[PDB]
């Protein structure tokens, strides 16, 4: 701890959690293990008021050289705070740790794939334009997902989606043992992401959505998915999904990226088609 730079040291404690500030409970994991190593925790703020949170201790760091690099991550993903994207909350200096506001609903794709559940059309529509929004908070900071997928949103207890898997957050799903369907033709043509590769990723997303979480392409092998998209083939109408917000779809899978819509413009059109309800 001592061995680190101490002007890197001063630089990163806006993020770090005093260990007495924190309450980790190993015994109880998150969500069955699909999420790796994540525990519930309690975080206290300045006032002594009781953060439920979820905590990650990230393994794989083991060396000095691999924990400034992670304190420069946490030092840039704490200036990313949008209510539609996910926060990070803090980090810990044992592993080091990644505290993480607590998902009641966990996952969205797994929350609208419960048949238990009956969220109506307008529902769905509302977690699209939620995702639009962090989406378009993201692209304004030059920021580029490169993962967009409702297995990578989250939902909290008032039913607010959250943009993770990315920064700390990312690699969410890495259950140790004993994502070209998203991706737009270009980024799988040349494997470079941009915020309009975001913008077909997300039009991925709108389709999950509208079919309650149906995989897309279930027909197509991922190295045939080239050659289908190049003849001009896409995702289908879903059934119960209005045709100006399949419209909208189609113009987030345009071969042509600058042709394609940015995130304001969605969350625009979106808001919009929704009111409609
Ligand atoms: F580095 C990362 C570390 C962790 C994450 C995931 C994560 C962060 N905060 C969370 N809060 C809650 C849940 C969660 C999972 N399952 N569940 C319910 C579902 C409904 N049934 C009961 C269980 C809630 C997951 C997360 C991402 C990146």
């Amino acid at each position: 701890l001592s061995a680190l730079n101490p002007e890197l040291v001063q630089a990163v404690q806006h993020v770090v959690i005093g260990p007495s500030s924190l309450i980790v409970h190993f015994n109880e994991v998150i969500g069955r293990g699909h999420f790796g190593c994540v525990y519930h925790g309690t975080l206290l703020d300045n006032d002594g008021k009781k953060i439920h949170c979820a905590v990650k201790s990230l393994n794989r760091i083991t060396d000095i050289g691999e924990v400034s690099q992670f304190l420069t991550e946490g030092i840039i993903m704490k200036d990313f705070s949008h209510p539609n994207v996910l926060s990070l909350l803090g980090i810990c200096l044992g592993s080091p740790l990644v505290v993480l506001p607590y998902m009641k609903h966990g996952d969205l794709r797994n929350f609208i794939r419960n048949e238990t559940h009956n969220p109506t059309v307008k529902d769905l529509i509302g977690f699209g334009l939620q995702v639009a929004k962090g989406m378009k908070y993201l692209a304004s900071k030059k920021f580029v997902h490169r993962d967009l997928a409702a297995r990578n949103c989250m939902l909290d207890e008032k039913f607010t989606v959250k943009v993770a898997d990315f920064g700390l957050a990312r690699d969410m799903y890495d259950k140790e043992y004993y994502p070209v369907k998203w991706m737009a033709l270009e980024s799988l043509q040349t494997q470079k992401f941009t915020t309009k590769s975001d913008v077909w990723s997300f039009g991925v997303l709108l389709w999950e959505l509208m079919t309650r979480g149906a995989p897309p392409y279930p027909d197509v092998n991922t190295f045939d998915i080239t050659v289908y998209l190049l003849q001009g083939r896409r995702l289908l109408q879903p059934e119960y999904c209005p045709d100006p917000l399949y419209e909208v779809m189609l113009k987030c899978w345009h071969p042509k990226a600058e042709m394609r819509p940015s995130f304001s413009e969605l969350v625009s059109r979106i808001s919009a088609i929704f009111s409609t309800f």
